[PDB]
């Protein structure tokens, strides 16, 4: 798997690829990295999160969060410091998207469920 430093480098690249497309600012982005997710973000932040999950190949053509490739991702890619938190969060949070129709809401609120469940060391790009 990746080391923590390699994962950070990969997450910074994802953020560089996605953030410029959306009307987001540094503070709210720093917040998600530190696993602090607003309950009521504006739409641009929700779609930033979707862009990210899409980029990590965790999103479906249907505009849904894919359990199976997320698991494969986590297994192959994550360092021990993140891997067990991510597996537990995915199982804990897998039904979140069913309360939402819009794909940006599915992505963002699934990631919020994960952020809220885990401690502050669980990073999002
Ligand atoms: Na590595
Ligand atoms: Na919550
Ligand atoms: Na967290
Ligand atoms: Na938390």
């Amino acid at each position: 798997a990746m080391t923590m430093k390699q994962l950070t480098n990969s997450m910074d690249m994802m953020r560089q690829a996605c953030a410029p497309k959306f009307k987001v600012e540094e503070a709210e982005l720093h917040g998600l990295r530190k696993s602090i997710f607003p309950a009521n973000p504006d739409k641009e932040l929700k779609c930033y999160a979707m862009c990210i999950a899409q980029m990590a190949g965790t999103m479906t053509k249907k505009g849904e969060i894919s359990f199976s490739k997320t698991m494969a991702q986590i297994e192959a890619m994550l360092p021990p410091e993140m891997k067990t938190m991510a597996k537990e969060a995915l199982t804990h949070c897998k039904d979140t998207q069913t309360s939402y129709k819009d794909p940006c809401d599915k992505a963002y609120f699934s990631a919020k469920c994960a952020a809220d469940f885990t401690p502050d060391t669980f990073m999002f790009p």
